[PDB]
């Protein structure tokens, strides 16, 4: 489930509050790419989902627009959902963004 963020006060406390958390950036959490963030988020509940239309969180990180970017205190602390919005790719972008890689196996492909 994802929270309510007042405003860019709790983008930065949210962080704060555990190691790993992410927050949506919606311009219309009512239409359908915010839909999906939920349903996606419900997937996970011991992660803190944050998500918000104000304008001072989006103002914050400079988005000319709506999206969806995690935040974690390792790796480099920053990220950034391209593509398109949808509960598949969320489930991944999250996978993707905490836990680093592992020393197991090397992808034979190449």
């Amino acid at each position: 489930a994802a929270t309510t963020l007042p405003d860019g006060a709790a983008a930065e406390s949210l962080v704060e509050s555990s190691e790993v958390a992410v927050i949506g950036f919606f311009k219309d959490v009512e239409s359908d790419s915010a839909k999906q963030f939920l349903q996606a988020a419900e997937a996970i509940d011991d992660i803190p989902f944050g998500i918000t239309s104000n304008s001072d969180v989006f103002s914050k990180y400079q988005l000319d627009k709506d999206g969806v970017v995690l935040f974690k205190k390792f790796d480099e602390g920053r990220n950034n959902f391209e593509g398109e919005v949808t509960k598949e790719n969320l489930l991944d972008f999250i996978k993707h963004n905490q836990l680093p890689l592992v020393i197991e196996f090397t992808e034979q492909t190449a």
